[PDB]
């Protein structure tokens, strides 16, 4: 009669909460997503072994099409877990997940544990100065999707900071790098013309948040856009004008050039 | 030797990572502070009995003043940890603390938890909408802060929603609801009268996001304005223009009026 919704965190299996943990070894049933995101600190394999449970993995398809007939029914009966990368919820997809539970006549609970959003905290970067979020898309043959160039520019001419998630091919484990998402954006700009991101461009890459040693670096674009930040997962944001303390934490922590001290506050 | 900076979570002493928990239970000497926020779920009892390890509660003036001289000077020789409600870096001046461990010859590192930031997700409205983020302060004698109204007319002027992290006193107990906040609100309203924050505003309430249970209601300022939300922690919410799907969660989860199903696009 009981479905709970867990997150499992940001990069290993060691991510989700004690909590959550606890919950998903009682129940009866344990399935998991990996569409929305992945797991890039640890496999499958792990996850099983620490929760102690076979962990039925499900499709996109079987989660927006099927959820209801594959999941719900079991937890009508039953006690039942579904693990998705991150924090529950924060995938606009899944919330509606809920409704379809309470349609069902099921109880729903949600067991909350790390998120990207929250984890670019590490960056330095005021939590309260970003603005709306963005995905930056892979274009594909006649299509060159550019809204996340858009939502970069609003929030910097409003001095907040823009965080880029980066595209991911779940079913092949491909991530999208940082570089390639500044290649991607100077390529928007070259045709936008906006002045919104060029090779003057302060940015800060993220890489594996959550691993005890994430790589976080901070500098222009025509320094970083050929740097290696290492192995995924890697997110990219591009601040807004900096407060003092920001500024200096990028360049103690972030090994940002001492210019930014003066160009980008 | 080293430090690391671990968050405790949202609510309850099990809202630490399985990460955080490890680590913790083999460092040295443990120190936290809870003036950040509140976890009404656990006690330091709790907490210490988790870790297996007696826990030295810091206050503001014993962080910002002399953190480098109580919890650094240990960490040159020793394992050092430093818990902190829900994420360590995340609406907390925490982040500048790395700086004073790097000058110390102190390496840090930074273990996530659940925050706020991101369990905001369970309110149904997509996480990417959310705008710059404010804090509704306690005035303080003739001094009346505003700032956070600008805020919500800026994200509202741009369809995003905002976040409004609620002001806390842990000294003297004291816990702004989502009540006190609507009322300081409509107090700015009547004397900017910019039509941000009035009676009728659709607002939303997250109260002790973490437990099993939080309170999650939206509705009108005029109706939920006196409403018992339960116990603290709270944060409100003041929605931007809402997808359908936003609307059906809030309508279906959070009891508001069915009459927000019709969106005005
Ligand atoms: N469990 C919870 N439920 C509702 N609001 C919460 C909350 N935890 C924190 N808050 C909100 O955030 C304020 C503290 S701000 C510090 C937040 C913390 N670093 C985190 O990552 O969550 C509180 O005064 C309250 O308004």
């Amino acid at each position: 009669m009981v479905l709970y919704f867990i997150g499992l965190g940001l990069y290993d299996e060691r991510d989700i909460t004690v909590k959550g943990l606890e919950i998903a070894k009682k129940c009866d049933y344990v399935f998991a997503e990996f569409y929305t995101s992945l797991m890039a600190g640890t496999t499958l394999g792990r996850i099983q072994k620490l929760i102690g449970k076979e962990i039925r993995v499900l499709s996109r398809e079987d989660v927006e099409l099927n959820f209801e007939n594959i999941v719900l029914p079991l937890a009508k009966e039953n006690d039942v877990a579904f693990l998705t990368p991150g924090d529950p919820l924060v995938a606009t997809t899944h919330a509606e997940l809920r409704i379809r539970a309470k349609r069902a006549g099921v109880e729903s609970y949600v067991i909350h544990a790390p998120s990207i959003y929250s984890a670019v905290g590490i960056t330095g970067l005021h939590i309260y100065k970003f603005g709306k979020s963005a995905t930056v898309a892979y274009p594909n043959g006649n299509w060159f999707p550019t809204s996340y160039y858009d939502v970069i520019k609003e929030n910097a001419e409003r001095g907040l900071h823009t965080l880029l998630f980066l595209d991911i091919k779940a079913e092949k484990r491909m991530y999208m790098t940082a570089n390639e998402a500044m290649e991607l954006l100077l390529k928007v700009e070259d045709m936008k013309k906006g002045g919104v991101f060029t090779d003057d461009t302060l940015v800060v890459v993220l890489a594996r948040a959550g691993s005890l040693n994430p790589t976080i670096r901070a500098g222009y674009v025509k320094d970083l856009i050929r740097e290696d930040f290492g192995d995924p997962p890697h997110i990219l944001i591009v601040p807004g004008k900096l407060h003092i303390v920001e500024a200096e934490y990028l360049v103690e922590i972030a090994g940002a050039p001492r210019e930014i001290l003066r160009v980008n506050v």
